[PDB]
């Protein structure tokens, strides 16, 4: 049902406003996600209840739903195909993904993500919590973790981030053996810009490999 990753890439291509600043871009990322989504049946909105895995998204710039089209959704796929038999939830940030937020710091969308956070090991003490991100999402993670002690960061599991803004710092009060930041080489997003350019619309390339790295780290007898 899903096309391939090379036939998804091809479709972004025809409508995609490479080489634009975010603020140009806004609406034309919007509208090409939600054209993709529809085509190809792609949910842009996860609010999953808690599996034996359970990741919290925090989905990119102008991205629609609550985890977007581009990255998102191929991390979960390649996520629940690495966890056989295991069941994964999925749980987007409902945040606004703004282009204000994006070029002030995402800071009260950390405080609110931290919450979430809390509220779900409450919730699902069971589960094993990994948290993604991508673009903007990815300085929301960060915040989140900021905002939150190192006793509850400890209860997450994984850190995953694509096109991180803050690329070179830190998940804090967290393990770094922990976490993986995926940013391609020319992404002007991981440099503290705001061009939108290919490399920052082909994560989906690498979900296998993230997946490959959270699967270790969520085991419930591997301390």
């Amino acid at each position: 049902d899903w096309p391939s990753i090379n036939e998804f890439l091809s479709e972004l291509a025809k409508v995609m406003p490479i080489g634009d600043t975010i603020t140009a871009a806004c609406d034309l990322i919007s509208d090409g996600e939600d054209a993709a989504a529809s085509l190809f049946g792609i949910s842009e909105t996860e609010n999953d209840p808690c599996g034996d895995v359970t990741v919290l998204f925090a989905r990119g710039t102008c991205d629609p739903g609550n985890v977007g089209v581009l990255v998102g959704p191929w991390f979960f796929d390649s996520l629940q195909t690495a966890l056989g038999s295991r069941t994964l939830g999925v749980k987007g940030v409902p945040y606004p993904a703004s282009v204000q937020d994006f070029l002030s710091g995402s800071v009260q969308n950390g405080i609110n993500m931290a919450n979430q956070i809390k509220s779900v090991l409450q919730s699902c003490p069971n589960t094993k919590l990994v948290l993604g991100g991508y673009s903007q999402g990815s300085m929301v993670v960060h915040n989140a973790a900021s905002n939150l002690d190192a006793a509850t960061m400890s209860k997450i599991s994984a850190v995953v981030l694509f096109g991180d803004p803050y690329y070179g710092k830190p998940v804090a009060n967290f393990d770094a053996a922990k976490t993986l930041v995926v940013c391609h080489d020319g992404d002007n997003i991981c440099q503290g810009g705001d061009i939108i350019l290919l490399p920052h619309l082909t994560y989906a390339e690498d979900a296998d490999t993230a997946a490959a790295f959270v699967v270790p780290l969520v085991s419930h007898h591997h301390h």
